[PDB]
């Protein structure tokens, strides 16, 4: 059960925030490694990209090593990180490219683990 | 702290799976009521649409009553329900819809309240 105030404990996100920009710093300097490392390494993890639905961790790894290096750079905007109780977390935001028109929207869902805080799900697409 | 053996317990992934077909008929049948009464009834909950971002339940309140009731009806594919812990989940689909050639994708983070099971961050896009 969730209950009111175990909503964004300061410490929970600070670790989780710190976490986040770290996932944000590995993907925009294309360090696979990390990106691999941040996921949650399972068949049941879900990435849905701006042109790809990928299911588990393998599918996750050849998406990235298949994937262009160039203008992976971006400005996020409005950025929502919000806790649940200990272990638990929703990273949202949205994002801009230089290049681009269309507006970026990430959606992450962190968890816990003993390992780390890790990326069970994630969604991104750009807007209609 | 989330250890293997707490991810997909029995009893929490068959009520937050009630509760994820619950929405997915609210959602076709535009029950709006229903749809308001299972997300998060906070301004931190986010929803990424196909075309808006909506920040806080009256934004996405807006949203229900502004948005067109015809072609609402859709086919799920590729559905993966997964629960941490007894109190978060992960609900993701992709989804087909008659008239459309465009692969729809929904992301749903479900945390349980007092109230009962709550989305408090929605993604849905077109997968480009
Ligand atoms: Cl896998
Ligand atoms: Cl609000």
């Amino acid at each position: 059960g969730m209950l009111p105030d175990d909503v964004n404990q300061a410490d929970v996100l600070a670790d989780v925030t710190a976490a986040f920009y770290r996932y944000e710093k590995a993907l925009t300097g294309n360090d696979v490694a990390v990106l691999d490392e941040l996921f949650w390494h399972d068949e049941k993890t879900v990435r849905y990209g701006a042109g790809e639905n990928l299911y588990g961790i393998e599918e996750i790894r050849a998406f990235r090593l298949a994937r262009p290096s160039a203008g992976l750079d971006r400005a996020l905007r409005n950025t929502v990180i919000t806790t649940y109780g200990h272990d638990m977390a929703v990273a949202s935001t949205e994002f801009t490219r230089t290049g681009s028109t269309k507006i970026g929207r990430q959606m992450q869902t962190w968890v816990k683990m003993p390992e780390g805080w890790r990326i069970v799900a994630a969604h991104v697409s750009l807007m209609s």
